[PDB]
């Protein structure tokens, strides 16, 4: 057993009752000197390194050719000037095991952490050598972490797509079903996570032409999709809760499900308008609808109509066919299934669209794997082979997360937010997906990005603030207000600089101005003095600054239809020495076995004198956590991946009381505690 | 229990030891007077009938509008002038239960047998009122029976496609696989039987781009197709025996197969070049090949190269990857699987192409469900969404069968063959399949039809000739030579009349003349005197008549790339009072239960003084049956659906000796004893 693993395990051998937290500094030092340095290829110079990496098909050539090699050396030297040292064993282990470029034979290390960062920065900057330096500092200071698809792939040949998260609409025809199968496979082949909205497909037992009772329904298309994802080397189906197939749709995922209906590689999500929550509260028998009878009567997809306005009219219309269900029992079934599998991802549709800026394009109808992407979409119609198709708007989103601790300590909320936006904008403009025409069309038209945040709990716990406290909410309220301020400002700056807005921007609430109403009348500076001290050195936007930004946007518009969403953070959380996303930590010390050895990872910053503040999520009040997320969500235009942390000693009514409380507080999406759609 | 069922069962109550065969004449009379006539809607006139059937969306309007109603009445009266009476209970039962148009509520009969025939004839004739009369007589005399898809659908609204048999090529890309899934569903939705050639897909464990060992292989695409056919309301996959996946391909159909690999709605067929049969005979270890390594080396699909020429070169080429197998044991496995399921349909590829007329277009590479369609094909390439596709040639075939007994008694071999061709040509020209571009392109370019024959055994047994006798072969030799003569002659007549040939006709052996070599040097008039007497009244083509037809074709060409194939005959065999296809009868008397009653159907014409000639197939020598089929096959340009009739007391070596003997005798396809691809 290696020496770094020896010192690593010595954390768990207590001294004066205290753990040996300092042993992990030795462990990662031993891990480098006695291993990493000896398997890292070292060239006589950097040009020799880059020429080798280019000539051996490791790196791409075009993006490097935009720089004079004297500039590439300055950028690399900027990365190494930091003298970055991983503070823990698992942080360095995860980077070299998951991210560092290895040789084709997987024997030696080609990239140090400074190398991957320099290459990504050279890619983002697109020739601007000083900007490349800015990106290097931003990443080497660990202020910003682009998503794994971007951070891992930028600058490679054989490089996968930098975006790997996609959402698809599916129209109610065999032609469209066939095209969705192929698109799913085309994206999944590229490593993408694909979520499809099935709410427009007619329900089981609806007519085809004049043959009554002919349709397989949603479960039939799920079976085809399940197989498509199996063949092409993870997908999701969403369904509106008022769709007649909702029960059958859910039952495909019961762990006891019969194999005739079983679907094994599809996640599921459920879309819940306010009207359903009211019916459930009142314990009144509800109706679910056969969507094609609604289409034949109203000429519109049920999915494109306002169920809060239309429910009673659908019920009274004799040409609309429906079924009676028990809304409380359906709500209970959603709790049971999430205890089994985490998902169904639950989306409170009216909590999304109440504050949605682009309802003029469409209401938000569904979300992605792990349910943080919330954007408008419009269904295509792929017609017969000899006819032109009608290309709509699907969704793809490009992700990154700033690191709250390092942003606060560097007092760089503005600079990080604006710079990270520039990078996500570059990934959006260099993406051209083939074989997904509505994804490609939407990416150019909508120009949407998704900037998030990680290390919320870690930063709070290291500054003496409990995750569940009202002080924690007071910090989050202010911090994310500021993130949103500078995000909107940078999007308008890019719109002025380029002279473009996203397509149909002038119909958005950004252009008509009501987006800014709460920001010009309400102040979001800290109510607690000790929280205000954390922001010392950074100007906090006032209602007056918001009035001037409102006016600025009104003159120049905005480049991005969407800017912010908070995805989960996977392995990269280790590399960042950061608690995952904005969630509370799960364990104070993680024990995982790797290759016949047990490794220990205490939470980033865990000491004996802050033990109390690293409170484990399962011991927290989920109602207080809901309050925290609802506070962050005020200033995020898309969504927040939100996993409830529950003990098995929870009755099904306790579970639904959380659901109802989350809906009450304005939460957009929720599930219980996705690789392509995480940072 | 009804009276017709009473008299029907009285056949089986013997008199002087003899069955009561005459009781079935009473049964079908009782079946009409006491039931059929009372549930048949009778209008005051025919215009009242047709107007009702048009106005109630039963019939189509366009084809009837091509006639003046005085002419429609003459055509209908021509049908009724025959005073056609069904000679047996089951013949009338099958027509009214399976073919006669009933009301939307399925309560009363709208069509008598004379009505369906008149409508089909009016459809075929396309305005020519005298031709409509010719079609009426041809069908009411039961000289010709168009296939069930055509006979059932012609003249309807809500009418399904008149062709329902299709064959598809699939290219080696994800794009092509996705298009084949959709095409399969588009055709299957229309009621089609779809067979796909999977021999071009790269084998399991081949590279994708530069990722080695990445491919699922043929079984992966079979699983997708299996699901496609399940969703869209029967298909087939063919594979060349030299494909590396052949064993895995076969194992998907073992009745004991694990569900991870199980395929439940796909038939399978295997394509066997001569080189494999030689390797099996010699008991020499054979090789199967990874087709993509062959493609990367030779630039051609293994499926498009001559394995008899290339086998040793493939084996010696170090850049071609292969696997060793046991050819004898593989041949044995094909016998086992056919005992289980009937198929794998076995195709002896060189027995097809040795006598194939259009090798210049392509070799024949695969066949259909029940394996009688044998035509050239060329693979498409469906490229990325933004790029033009390359449309190749798939296959569809339009079927019918003449009734040998009635053709011989009416001495109408010429008139039936030429008239049936005209009808199959009309079905071909009125077919426009959407969403299958290579099927549509091939149908116009190739103009192929498939005329067959039924009632061979019945006709032989009723003229004192045993199915296994050399006299039976002597009759078949002459009869089908004549069918082929007048078929070729009518195809050339249509080519002169229209001034067109099928595309690239001048590369065929019809144009270069070697097709006719055996017909200008060998006489095919009967060797047996009693067989020659059967043809009295009809001129038998001589070598001189063939020389003049050869010259005729050389001047005018031919309209049809393919003309003849002998499909199985399903329920319509009853309606025709005909033994199935050209096969020997299976049972002298069929006992089947329908609705709590047992029905009896003795073979068409079975009497006590011809009992010996209705010898049951399972008591026959399959080697003599192979001889019979090989004799018919000389004069059929496509294939013959050929089911072996075997007792379970057959060793696996006995089974392979039949296979080897069938190959020896030139048989093209074979399996053991399809609805969309039967007449
Ligand atoms: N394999 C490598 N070998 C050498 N330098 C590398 C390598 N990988 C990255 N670098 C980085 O490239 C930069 C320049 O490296 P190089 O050794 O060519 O220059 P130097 O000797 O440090 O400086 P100067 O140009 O003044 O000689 C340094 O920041 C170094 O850390
Ligand atoms: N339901 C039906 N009622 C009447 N005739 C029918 C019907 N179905 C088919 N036919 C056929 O239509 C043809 C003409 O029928 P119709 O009764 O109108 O004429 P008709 O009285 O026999 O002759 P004519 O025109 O000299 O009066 C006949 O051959 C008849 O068998
Ligand atoms: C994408 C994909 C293809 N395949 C199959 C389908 C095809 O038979 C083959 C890949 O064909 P293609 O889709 O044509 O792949 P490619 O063009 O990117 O790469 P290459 O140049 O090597 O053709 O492998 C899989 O087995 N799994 C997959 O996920
Ligand atoms: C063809 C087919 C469709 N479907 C589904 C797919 C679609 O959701 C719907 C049929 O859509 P379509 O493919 O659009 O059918 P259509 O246009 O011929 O008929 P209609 O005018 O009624 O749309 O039913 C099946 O369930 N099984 C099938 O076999
Ligand atoms: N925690 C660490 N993170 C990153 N690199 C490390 C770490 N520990 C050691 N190394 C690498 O090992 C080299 C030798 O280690 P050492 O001599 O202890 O440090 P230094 O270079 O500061 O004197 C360092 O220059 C560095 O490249
Ligand atoms: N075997 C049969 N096939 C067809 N139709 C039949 C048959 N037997 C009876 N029918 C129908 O029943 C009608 C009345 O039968 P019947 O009086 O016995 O015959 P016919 O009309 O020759 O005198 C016939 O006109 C005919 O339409
Ligand atoms: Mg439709
Ligand atoms: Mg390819």
């Amino acid at each position: 057993v290696p020496k770094w693993i020896q010192l690593n395990n010595e954390i768990m051998i207590q001294k004066d009752g205290k753990f040996q937290f300092d042993k992990d500094k030795e462990a990662v030092h031993s891990y480098f000197v006695d291993y990493i340095n000896q398997n890292t290829v070292f060239f006589h110079n950097l040009k020799e390194k880059l020429d080798y990496l280019v000539e051996n098909q490791y790196y791409e050539e075009e993006f490097l050719s935009l720089y004079s090699f004297e500039d590439i050396k300055e950028v690399f030297k900027t990365a190494y000037a930091k003298k970055f040292r991983f503070p823990s064993f698992m942080s360095a282990f995860k980077f070299y095991n998951d991210y560092a470029l290895k040789t084709n034979d997987k024997k030696k290390i080609l990239e140090r952490y400074e190398d991957r960062i320099s290459i990504v920065a050279l890619f983002f900057a697109n020739g601007d050598t000083e900007k490349a330096k800015e990106y290097v500092n931003l990443m080497i200071n660990q202020e910003y972490q682009p998503s794994t698809p971007t951070f891992l792939n930028a600058g490679r040949k054989r490089r996968g797509e930098l975006v790997s998260c996609f959402l698809l609409e599916v129209n109610d025809s065999l032609n469209d079903i066939s095209r969705a199968i192929d698109i799913s496979m085309q994206l999944s082949k590229l490593g993408g996570g694909v979520s499809l909205n099935l709410s427009k497909l007619r329900a089981k037992g609806e007519a085809i032409k004049d043959v009554e009772n002919a349709t397989k329904g949603v479960v039939g298309v799920m079976k085809l999709l399940d197989n498509a994802f199996r063949y092409a080397d993870s997908g999701a189906a969403y369904l509106n809760i008022f769709h007649r197939d909702i029960n059958d749709f859910l039952d495909t995922k019961k762990i006891s499900a019969d194999e005739d209906v079983r679907v094994k590689t599809l996640s599921i999500g459920v879309v819940i308008p306010d009207k359903f929550v009211e019916l459930a509260r009142e314990d009144k028998a509800a109706y679910v609808f056969y969507p094609h009878t609604i289409y034949k009567e109203y000429g519109q997809h049920m999915d494109e109509m306002d169920m809060n306005e239309m429910y009673d009219k659908f019920v009274d219309n004799p040409r609309v066919k429906k079924e009676k269900i028990n809304p409380r029992k359906l709500l209970e079934k959603l709790a049971m299934l999430r205890s089994e599998s985490g998902y169904p991802y639950i989306m409170f549709q009216d909590n999304v669209n109440k504050v949605h800026a682009n309802n003029h394009i469409s209401k938000v109808k569904f979300s992605n794997l792990c349910s943080e992407v919330l954007q408008a979409s419009q269904v295509s119609s792929y017609t017969d082979y000899d006819e032109e198709d009608e290309i709509g708007l699907d969704i793809s989103c490009n992700l990154g997360s700033l690191n709250i601790l390092n942003v606060m300590e560097h007092k760089s909320i503005e600079k990080t937010v604006k710079l990270a936006t520039d990078s996500l904008t570059h990934v959006s403009e260099t993406t051209d997906i083939r074989n997904a025409p509505a994804v490609r069309r939407a990416n150019k038209a909508m120009k949407s990005i998704g900037l998030g945040a990680m290390n919320l709990h870690g930063y709070l716990a290291q500054n003496g603030i409990a995750y569940e406290s009202p002080e924690a909410r007071d910090f989050a309220n202010t911090f994310f207000m500021m993130v949103n301020f500078y995000s909107i400002q940078r999007s308008a700056e890019i719109a002025k600089e380029k002279g473009e807005t996203f397509d149909q921007y002038e119909g958005s609430t950004y252009a008509t101005g009501e987006y800014f109403d709460k920001y010009v009348s309400t102040d979001f500076s800290p109510k607690y003095e000790k929280i205000a001290n954390l922001f010392e050195g950074m100007h906090i936007p006032t209602t007056e600054d918001w009035k001037k930004l409102k006016a600025f946007v009104a003159e120049h518009g905005m480049y991005h239809s969407y800017r912010l969403c908070i995805a989960p953070t996977g392995s990269i959380s280790y590399v960042q020495s950061s608690t995952a996303s904005v969630m509370p930590i799960m364990e104070r010390i993680e024990e995982r076995t790797y290759g016949n050895s047990k490794t220990y990872y205490p939470m980033p910053g865990l000491a004996s004198n802050n033990w109390f503040f690293y409170k484990e999520a399962y011991d927290m009040d989920m109602f207080k956590v809901v309050d925290m997320i609802a506070t962050i969500q005020q200033h995020i235009d898309q969504g927040i991946s939100f996993t409830l942390f529950l003990k098995d000693t929870m009755t099904t009514r306790d579970l639904n009381r959380i659901d109802l409380y989350a809906h009450h507080r304005g939460i957009k999406t929720i599930y219980y505690a996705c690789l392509s759609c995480v940072v």
